[PDB]
C-alpha cells in the first residue's frame, strides 16, 4: 500500500520527500519523466478516435472518465515512487472551504529546514516543456468561500449531490460535472492553465485534485457497498475492453498499468497499490453521510436539467431562475440566480455527450422566492466561455425544471363514469362498413375542399409551412414537438383537431386507430384501397385515405406512401413484433420521461417504415402530416399513452409530466395562436397541456378497449412485472436530432463476426425544430447476447450503420455512439390479485398461440369424465335426477329455464366452464364471439376438424363438434344452415335488431323474454338437421361452441345491466318474478360433490349472480353491440322509440320439438 494523505496534514519530512522526488522526475527526459507522462493527458494530441484527425488522448464525458483518471493517478504515482516518494500523491480536500491554494503550491522557492538556499519549486508549476513556457494559474474568486453564509459551498454541494445517486451513470455525470469547477476556477483566464484540458495535466495541482476526485469515487463505491447496491459500472461497456492510450502502449514504463490498461479491470482499486488515509469528507461517518443523503432525498425537490456535450471549450454556465411574463413586454423576472456549474473542454477534444441529464438542485431558491415547486417557472443559462467571452444561448440545449413529488403521491382523479356521450375511437378493424363509408364521407368533405377551416390547414399545422415560433419572420421551423416530454401532448391535441373537423362534417365516430402492435401482414383496407364505391350511386370515387394533395406547393404533388419496408413480418425482431417489443419496454417504466423516450422513438419506426424512401411520405417530418394515415396512426399513439396512463393509476404512481415540468407551461406551438392561425376553440383552450392529461373530462373522447396485446391493464401489469424480474441488458441511443430523417442499423460484434439485433428510426426534417432528448433510448440487446452465446460482461463492441431515408450514406458520427446498460430485476408485488381476475374477448380476434393454449386446456377438461371435468357441467344440461330429490320420480330435465331466471343460471354455467378451463392450464378468461355482428364462417377455433400445433399435430380437436356425451356414447355433430348474411347497407340485420329490442324495455322480465328467445337463434342455427347438435337442449351444452355462445349471451346480459345503470333503473336486482329469483339453482346448489366451483356453490341464488363485477371477478373485452357503445346504444333505442310503430306478440309455451 502506497499512502495518499491529506495535503494540509503533511509532515515537513513527507513534504521534503515529495519535493525532492517530484524534482527528480522533473529532470527526467525518459518515459518516467514529467513531460512524457503529462503528455498522456492533453496536447500534443497523439490518440486518434472514431475515424477522426489527431485528438486528445484523455477520455472525458464518457462513463470511462473515472477509470482512466484513477489509472492516470496510478501511473503518475508509480512514476513518482520510481524516485522516492515514500508517499502516494496526496489529495487536497476542496470541499473544505478555502482561503488560498494549498500552501505547498502557494509560492515557488520552497524552503528546506537545512537551508542552504532554494528553491525549486516543483509543486508551484510544472513545465510545459514543448511549446514553452510554463503556465501559472489565474485563480477565480469563487474558489474561496464559506464567508458569511452565501456563497454556500457549491463544490461540496456538487460532490454531495453526486454521492447521492445510486446509479453509476448518474453518479458519473454528476461527479465529472462536480470535478470541473476546480479545473476552471484554478485555471482561470490564462489559456495554458488547469482551465483548459489541453494543459491541465501539466500542473501538479491536477494530480493533487484528481487524487481527491478519486477519493470521491472510492467513497461512493464504499457507500454503495452499504448496503445492497452494485459497485460495478453498468454503463458503456464497449469502451472497457480496449487499451486506454498510452497505458496499453508498448512504451508504458510500468507493467502494473499496462496489465490494467483495460477499463474493465479498474472497477476496484485494491490491486493498484495505493490507499487513502480516510476518504470521508468533512468529518462525516459513512452512516452520517448516507443518513444525510437519504434524508436529503425525502420531500419534494426541483432540478435544473441540462443536456451537456463537447463545445470545444471550457465554460461557466450560470443558472438564472425565471418567473414568466404575462404581457407582451419582456418583463420575465430573471433577476435571481438559482445556480452554477462548469464544463471542461478544448480544441481537438474527444466528441462527447452525457447519456443522462445533468441535474443541478434548485429546490432551495425556488422555496426562497415563495413559489411552489409544482407551480410554473423556468430556468435560463448564461454561458461564459473561459475566454471571458459571453456566449450565445444556442451553444447549449435549454435548461428544464425537473420536479420530484413527495412519494408516494396520487395525482388528481378522473371524472366519474360517463355522461352522456363521448367520441368513441375504435380499432379500424372494428368498424362496420357503414362506419367506414361515413367517416370516408366526413374525411372526403373536410379534405375536399380547401379552406382555413379545411383539411390542408390542419395538415399544415404539424410541419413545413414552418410557422414557428410565428410565421414571421427571419428563421422559421416546424411546429410539432419532438425529442421532448411534451410530444404526446402536442399530437394528442392535433388528433382532437382532426376529430372535431370530422365530427362537424357529419361522422358519428371519433378518430379510429390501427394497432400496429398486433402483428399485421398488410395495411388496413381503409387506407390501402385506391378507390371505393358509393353504396348509393355505385360510383367509384377516390378513397380519401389513400392519398392527400400537398397544396402549399404548386405542382402535381400528392402524398406518396408508396414504399413500406423492413417491417412487415421479419427480421425485426420478434417475440411478437418489433413495435410490440419497443412499446412493451415503454409501458414498463414508472417515470414519465423514461416512458416517453421509448414511446416516441418506438413510434418513429412506423413513420420511417410506412413512409419509405418517398420524400413526400411519412418519412419526412415536413410532409408526414399531409398523408391521411398520420391521423389514424396517432390516434393509436394517443391511445398508447392512454393505456400507459391507466397503468400508472393502477400502479399508484403519478401520471403527469413532472420529469419536465417547465415545458408543460410552454404554449403548444401552432395551437396557442389567435383566431386566424387557429380556429379551434377547444384545442386552443388546451394549448397549455396541463389539463390535457384527463382522458375524457376536458377533451370528451375515449377508446373502445385499453387492452394492449391481448392483455388487460392488470394483465399488462403482470406482464411488465414478469419482464422486469429478468436480468436484462440494453443498447442506449442519445438521439440528438440530426437535420434529416434517418434509419440506423444496430450490430453486436463478438469475435470476428457481427449480429443484427435491430433497427431504429430517427424522424426529422430540413427545417425541423431543434430537438434533443434528456435521457437515452434503451433497445433490448439481451436476446441477441443470449443467441450470441456471449455473456453480459463479455467483450463485444457495437456497430451502427446510419443511412438517410433518401438512401445516401450517413457517417456513423451523425449520432453519438450507443452504450451498453445492465438492469437486474426484482419485485415483491406480486403478491397480487391476478388469480381472481378474468378478461373475455372475441375468439375472432385471438392469436394462434392463444388459440393453441385454449385448445390444450379443453382437451384436458374433456378427459375427466365425472365430477370435475366438462362432461359434468355440460350434463347440468343433461337430465340426471337432480330435479327435486331424494323423492324425484318421473321429472325432469334439470336446466333452469321457465324462463325468468335463464340469464342467471346460464351465467353460472359459463362460469363453471370457465373455472374448469382455467383450472386445467389456462391464464385467460372464457372468450365469446359477436353474432350480433354478421358472420361469414364459424370462429377459427371451431371450424376445422384438425389443427396444427406448434410442432404439428393430429386432430384432438377438441373444440370441434366431436365432443362426446358417453351417455349415449356418440359425438355431438354440428351442421350449418344456409345463412346468415343478407344485410344491405342498413340496418343491423337479424340478431342485432332483436337484441336491441330486448335492450329497450325497463323491466327485467320483459327484457328477458326477447333476450333469451333471441339467444335461441344460434342454438337452432348451428343446430342443423342432425338432432345430436345444439338444436335440442338435451345435447346442446356438449358442443364447446355453447361456451362461446353463452359467453356472448352473458355479455349482452351484462351490457343491458350497464344500460340500466346509465338509465337510472335497477340493474343488479329485479322486482319481477321474485319467487324463482329466491330459489337456488338446481345443479349449482346441490352439494360440494356434484359440482367443482366453490363460488357457484356459494352464489346459487339468482339475486347473488346479478353482480358479476364484484362476485365473479370478470370483465368483458367490451360491452359494445354491433359497434355501438352503451351511450350510443341508449341514443339509438331512444331513436327507435321515438318513431310510431306497430308490434306483434306471441304467447310461447314449451314444446319438446
Amino acid at each position: 500500500n502506497l499512502l495518499r494523505k491529506n495535503v494540509d496534514t503533511l509532515t515537513p519530512d513527507e513534504i521534503l520527500n515529495l519535493q525532492v522526488s517530484l524534482r527528480a522526475m522533473q529532470d527526467d527526459e525518459g518515459a518516467s519523466g514529467y513531460q512524457a507522462i503529462s503528455a498522456y493527458h492533453g496536447e500534443p494530441a497523439d490518440c486518434k478516435a472514431a475515424d477522426g484527425s489527431t485528438i486528445v488522448c484523455c477520455l472525458h464525458g464518457m462513463p470511462t472518465f473515472p477509470m482512466w483518471h484513477r489509472l492516470y493517478l496510478v501511473q503518475f504515482e508509480q512514476a513518482l515512487v520510481a524516485h522516492g516518494s515514500t508517499l502516494g500523491i496526496p489529495y487536497w480536500d476542496w470541499t473544505k472551504p478555502m482561503t488560498q491554494l494549498p500552501e505547498l503550491v502557494q509560492h515557488p522557492l520552497f524552503i528546506d529546514p537545512t537551508g542552504k538556499k532554494a528553491k525549486k519549486n516543483v509543486f508551484y508549476s510544472g513545465e510545459i516543456k514543448f511549446e514553452n513556457k510554463v503556465t501559472a494559474r489565474a485563480v477565480d474568486a469563487r474558489l474561496y468561500q464559506a464567508s458569511q453564509e452565501g456563497q454556500k459551498n457549491f463544490l461540496l454541494e456538487g460532490v454531495l449531490n453526486a454521492l447521492e445517486q445510486e446509479d453509476f451513470c448518474h453518479f458519473e455525470v454528476q461527479l465529472e460535472v462536480a470535478h470541473n469547477p476546480i479545473h476552471y476556477l484554478v485555471g482561470g483566464r490564462f489559456t495554458h492553465s488547469m482551465s483548459s484540458l489541453e494543459y491541465t495535466s501539466y500542473d501538479p495541482l491536477f494530480f493533487l485534485h484528481h487524487s481527491n476526485v478519486e477519493r470521491h469515487f472510492a467513497l461512493w463505491q464504499a457507500l454503495q457497498k452499504h448496503r445492497g447496491l452494485p459497485t460495478r459500472p453498468n454503463c458503456g461497456l464497449n469502451l472497457f475492453h480496449s487499451p486506454m492510450e498510452p497505458f496499453g502502449r508498448d512504451t508504458n514504463p510500468f507493467a502494473i498499468t499496462k496489465d490494467n490498461s483495460k477499463a474493465s479491470s479498474l472497477f476496484d482499486y485494491e490491486h493498484l497499490g495505493y490507499a487513502f488515509d480516510d476518504l470521508s469528507l468533512n468529518g462525516m461517518t459513512i452512516e452520517e453521510l448516507e443518513a444525510l443523503l437519504k434524508q436529503r432525498r425525502s420531500g419534494a425537490r426541483a432540478f435544473a436539467n441540462f443536456r451537456l456535450g463537447g463545445i470545444k471549450t471550457s465554460a461557466n454556465v450560470r443558472i438564472k431562475l425565471c418567473i414568466p411574463t404575462e404581457d407582451k413586454r419582456q418583463s420575465d423576472n430573471c433577476d435571481n440566480d438559482a445556480g452554477q456549474f462548469f464544463i471542461l473542454g478544448g480544441t481537438n477534444e474527444m466528441p462527447w455527450n452525457f447519456a443522462f441529464p445533468y441535474l443541478h438542485e434548485i429546490t432551495d431558491t425556488v422555496l426562497s422566492l415563495g413559489l411552489a415547486l409544482d407551480s410554473n417557472y423556468y430556468v435560463t443559462a448564461e454561458v461564459t466561455a473561459i475566454n471571458g467571452t459571453l456566449m450565445p444561448t444556442q451553444t447549449i440545449p435549454r435548461p428544464i425544471v425537473t420536479y420530484i413529488p413527495p412519494q408516494g403521491f396520487k395525482d388528481v382523479n378522473m371524472v366519474n363514469m360517463d355522461t352522456s356521450s363521448l367520441r368513441f375511437r375504435k380499432d379500424i378493424s372494428s368498424l362496420t362498413t357503414e362506419e367506414e363509408y361515413e367517416l370516408r364521407v366526413a374525411m372526403e368533405r373536410f379534405m375536399s375542399d380547401k379552406s382555413i377551416n379545411g383539411y390542408q390547414a390542419l395538415a399544415e399545422f404539424h410541419g413545413l409551412p414552418a410557422k414557428c415560433p410565428r410565421p414571421d419572420a427571419l428563421n422559421r421551423v416546424a411546429c410539432c414537438i419532438h425529442g421532448m416530454a411534451t410530444f404526446p401532448h402536442w399530437h394528442r391535441l392535433v388528433v382532437m383537431q382532426f376529430e372535431n373537423a370530422l365530427f362537424t362534417r357529419g361522422s358519428p365516430i371519433g378518430v379510429p386507430y390501427w394497432d400496429w402492435t398486433k402483428p399485421f401482414t398488410a395495411l388496413p383496407s381503409l387506407l390501402a384501397d385506391e378507390t371505393y364505391v358509393d353504396p348509393y350511386t355505385k360510383e367509384t370515387k377516390p378513397n380519401p385515405f389513400f392519398k392527400a394533395p400537398i397544396e402549399f406547393l404548386k405542382a402535381g404533388v400528392h402524398t406518396s406512401r408508396q414504399i413500406d419496408e423492413r417491417l412487415f413480418k421479419q427480421p425485426s425482431k420478434g417475440d411478437h413484433g418489433f413495435l410490440y417489443d419497443g412499446l412493451s419496454l415503454a409501458f414498463e417504466q414508472d417515470d414519465f420521461c423514461d416512458f416517453e423516450v421509448q414511446f416516441e422513438v418506438t413510434h418513429n419506426s412506423i413513420h420511417a417504415w410506412t413512409g419509405g424512401s418517398e420524400p413526400y411520405s411519412m418519412s419526412s417530418l415536413h410532409y408526414t402530416s399531409f398523408d391521411p394515415m398520420f391521423w389514424l396512426h396517432h390516434s393509436q399513439v394517443d391511445r398508447l399513452w392512454a393505456i400507459w396512463q391507466a397503468l400508472q393509476i393502477q400502479r399508484g404512481k403519478p401520471y403527469k409530466t413532472y420529469c419536465a415540468n417547465s415545458e408543460v407551461y410552454r404554449p403548444m406551438k401552432p395551437f396557442a395562436f389567435k383566431s386566424p392561425l387557429n380556429n379551434d376553440e377547444k384545442t386552443r383552450e388546451h394549448s397549455v397541456p396541463t389539463d390535457v392529461y384527463d382522458y375524457q373530462a376536458e377533451l370528451a373522447y375515449t377508446y373502445d378497449t385499453l387492452f394492449f396485446g391481448g392483455l388487460s391493464i392488470r394483465e399488462l401489469q403482470r406482464y411488465v412485472e414478469e419482464a422486469k424480474s429478468k436480468d436484462r441488458v440494453f443498447a442506449g441511443f442519445l438521439l440528438m436530432g440530426i437535420q434529416t430523417s434517418a434509419n440506423v442499423d444496430l450490430f453486436v460484434v463478438a469475435g470476428g463476426n457481427e449480429f443484427f439485433v435491430g433497427s431504429i428510426a430517427v424522424l426529422g426534417g430540413s427545417k425541423e425544430m431543434t430537438w434533443r432528448f434528456d435521457r437515452v433510448y434503451k433497445h433490448e440487446i439481451t436476446d441477441a447476447l443470449g443467441a450470441l452465446g456471449v455473456d453480459m460482461f463479455a467483450e463485444y463492441t457495437l456497430r451502427v450503420d446510419i443511412k438517410d431515408v433518401n438512401g445516401t450514406a450517413l457517417p456513423p458520427t451523425a449520432i453519438p455512439p450507443p452504450i451498453v446498460i445492465f438492469v437486474p430485476g426484482i419485485a415483491d408485488a406480486n403478491v397480487k390479485f391476478d388469480e381472481q381476475h378474468r378478461s373475455r374477448k372475441n375468439v375472432d380476434s385471438m392469436t394462434v398461440s392463444e388459440m393453441n393454449a385454449l385448445r390444450t386446456a379443453m382437451a384436458a377438461f374433456a378427459a375427466d369424465k365425472e365430477v370435475t371435468g366438462y362432461q359434468q357441467v355440460a350434463a347440468f344440461h343433461g337430465s340426471t335426477q337432480w330435479c327435486p330429490s331424494p323423492d324425484a320420480a318421473q321429472k325432469y330435465a334439470c336446466c333452469h329455464h321457465g324462463m325468468a331466471t335463464f340469464p342467471h343460471w346460464h351465467r353460472l354455467i359459463a362460469l363453471n366452464f370457465e373455472n374448469g378451463l382455467r383450472r386445467n392450464g389456462w391464464s385467460g378468461g372464457l372468450p365469446y364471439w359477436d353474432w350480433t355482428r354478421p358472420i361469414d364462417a364459424l370462429p377459427a377455433l371451431v371450424l376445422e376438424a384438425e389443427y396444427t400445433d406448434a410442432n404439428g399435430e393430429a386432430k384432438p380437436n377438441p373444440f370441434f363438434s366431436g365432443a362426446i356425451d358417453s351417455i349415449g356414447a356418440s359425438t355431438s355433430r354440428a351442421p350449418t344452415e344456409a345463412l346468415y348474411e343478407k344485410p344491405d347497407f342498413g340496418k343491423y340485420t337479424h340478431l342485432a335488431n332483436e337484441i336491441i329490442s330486448a335492450l329497450e324495455q325497463e323491466d327485467f322480465c320483459d327484457f328477458e323474454v326477447q333476450y333469451e328467445i333471441a339467444h335461441n337463434h344460434i342454438h337452432a342455427l348451428v343446430g342443423g338437421t342432425e338432432a345430436v347438435s345444439m338444436a335440442s337442449l338435451e345435447y346442446s351444452a356438449f358442443d364447446p361452441i355453447f361456451m362461446l355462445h353463452h359467453s356472448n349471451v352473458d355479455r349482452i346480459w351484462a351490457t343491458w345491466q350497464a344500460l340500466q345503470k346509465f338509465r337510472g333503473k335497477a340493474y343488479n336486482s329485479a322486482n319481477c318474478a321474485i319467487e324463482i329469483l329466491r330459489k337456488p339453482m338446481s345443479p349449482f346448489s346441490l352439494a360440494s360433490d356434484i359440482n367443482p366451483d366453490a363460488m357457484t356453490r356459494e352464489y346459487s341464488v339468482p339475486f347473488d349472480v346479478f353482480n358479476y363485477k364484484k362476485n365473479f371477478h370478470y370483465e368483458y373485452d367490451t360491452l359494445e353491440l354491433n359497434g355501438l357503445s352503451i351511450x350510443q346504444l341508449s341514443r339509438e333505442i331512444n331513436r327507435r322509440k321515438a318513431k310510431n310503430r306497430v308490434x306483434v306478440t306471441f304467447m310461447l309455451e314449451g314444446l319438446k320439438k
